[PDB]
């Protein structure tokens, strides 16, 4: 029910990207593609989700605190509620130097680590099966 390159999971369509980018240009790809990045809103989604992504490679999702930091919220706007943080994330490197890390990804096992929005990273566009 998913255009092609576009997978299924209840009645969503994700796209795990083979493009790399910064946070903003991620971001901005998936809505060319009237979808979204990536929200994680359960330990369902997050383990569907964990098993399309294992490899070297992280994975952008749809959540962030740079409007203030440590207030991690969804791009929508929601508040984050499930999480799926590795023990001691998020640290907020650098933040003695910058803005420190204030947009969210996947890394190994699927669990999720703060990264300075320039970095280049894979993503995950999630959007509704028309
Ligand atoms: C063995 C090792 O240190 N690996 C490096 C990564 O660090 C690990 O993963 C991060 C998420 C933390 O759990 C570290 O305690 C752990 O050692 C390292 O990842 C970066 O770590 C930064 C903190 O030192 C910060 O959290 C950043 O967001 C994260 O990307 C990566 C990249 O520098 O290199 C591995 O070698
Ligand atoms: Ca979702
Ligand atoms: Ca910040
Ligand atoms: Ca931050
Ligand atoms: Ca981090």
């Amino acid at each position: 029910g998913c255009p092609p390159h576009w997978k299924n999971f209840t009645d969503k369509c994700y796209y795990f990207s083979l493009e790399k980018e910064i946070f903003e240009d991620a971001k901005l790809f998936c809505e060319d593609k009237s979808s979204h990045l990536v929200f994680i809103n359960s330990r369902e989604e997050q383990q569907w989700i964990k098993k399309h992504t294992v490899g070297r490679e992280s994975h952008w999702i749809g959540l962030t605190d740079s409007e203030q930091e440590s207030e991690w919220k969804w791009l929508d706007g929601s508040p984050v509620d499930y999480k799926n943080w590795k023990a001691g994330q998020p640290d907020n490197w650098g933040s003695g130097h910058g803005p420190g890390e204030d947009c969210a990804g996947l890394i190994y096992a699927g669990q999720w680590n703060d990264f300075q929005c320039d970095e280049i990273n894979n993503f995950i566009c999630e959007k509704e099966r028309e």
